[PDB]
């Protein structure tokens, strides 16, 4: 029930990206979700910003969101590309594409 | 309408601080408020991932969620604590207290 890294299934043709990436057809991006509320967890890694503005969340609810669970940190995948001659490229690390951590900021 | 800078005045009292900062009273941490959502605007340096779950969220609303409107760099601010002994001390550099950048993640 908090900031944690949940498994997020993404197929490229969905999202229009297949015109572009030949192989994979899909991969596991994941994602981040889970709440950002007190008791934190032990490994959210919080940032003070984050603390704060959820204390003020707190105080005021209509006025001030709350902290949002977010990838901090990312890993890249391959791709398979088709350059501007037609030729099926790689590209070995398309970097951004995968999440390594989870936490609220 | 898209991820930006706000301001947002912060007072420790109302977040249960002030019993350990003597000063400031207040202090602006900003926040990070607004929209990740296409098109994208040219200076929310969004990563690969925030792109691709916010087009996954288009296709499956009720599924997966947007990327989020976060802090990507804070700044310190100085506090006067005081310390074991009662006696207030300075912390020049109390880091991750005010928003620098917003982007979208
Ligand atoms: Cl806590
Ligand atoms: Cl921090
Ligand atoms: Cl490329
Ligand atoms: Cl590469
Ligand atoms: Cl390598
Ligand atoms: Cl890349
Ligand atoms: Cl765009
Ligand atoms: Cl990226
Ligand atoms: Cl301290
Ligand atoms: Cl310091
Ligand atoms: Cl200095
Ligand atoms: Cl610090
Ligand atoms: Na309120
Ligand atoms: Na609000
Ligand atoms: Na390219
Ligand atoms: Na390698
Ligand atoms: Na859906
Ligand atoms: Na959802
Ligand atoms: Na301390
Ligand atoms: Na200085």
């Amino acid at each position: 029930s908090h900031c944690q890294k949940t498994s997020l299934r993404v197929n490229f043709e969905d999202i229009g990206w297949d015109s572009w990436i030949i192989a994979p057809k899909e991969y596991e991006a994941y994602e981040c979700k889970g709440g950002c509320f007190f008791p934190l967890a032990d490994d959210v890694t919080p940032t003070k910003h984050a603390i704060v503005q959820t204390l003020v969340h707190l105080k005021f609810p209509t006025k001030v969101s709350k902290a949002c669970c977010v990838p901090t940190k990312l890993s890249p995948i391959s791709v398979l590309y088709k350059d501007d001659m037609g030729v099926p490229t790689l590209k070995y690390h398309y970097e951004g594409m995968s999440v390594a951590e989870c936490g609220c900021r």
